[PDB]
């Protein structure tokens, strides 16, 4: 389960999600990375499924984010599915709910899937020799 192709479905869809810098992108997230990171793999899976829920919850209808033209429309709809996709992937690898999140610090969406990322492909790298 640890080294599953679930990784790069994950890794996948943050590639995809990183091209973008919206002001959609800059809003934020609660920074799961601020901590001084007392987890397992499974909590932290669990940690950033929860935050993601929480924004494409909260701006999936965002007047900040829908667009004015139908590039931007579409690039926000295509957020929104990734954003999704990323999370269900995210809940699958956490077999976990049950993990409260405790930061105060707000990073910008950009930012947070950026680190998350670096953590995927980490994880990626150590599976693979």
């Amino acid at each position: 389960h640890k080294c599953d192709i679930t990784l790069q479905e994950i890794i996948k869809d943050l590639n995809s999600l990183t091209e973008q810098k919206t002001l959609c992108t800059e809003l934020t997230v609660t920074d799961i990375f601020a901590a001084s990171k007392n987890t397992t793999e499974k909590e932290t899976f669990c940690r950033a499924a929860t935050v993601l829920r929480q924004f494409y919850s909260h701006h999936e209808k965002d007047t900040r984010c829908l667009g004015a033209t139908a590039q931007q429309f579409h690039r926000h709809k295509q957020l929104i599915r990734f954003l999704k996709r990323l999370d269900r992937n995210l809940w699958g690898l956490a077999g976990l709910n049950s993990c409260p999140v405790k930061e105060a610090n707000q990073s910008t969406l950009e930012n947070f899937l950026e680190r998350l990322k670096t953590i995927m492909r980490e994880k990626y790298s150590k599976c693979s020799s």
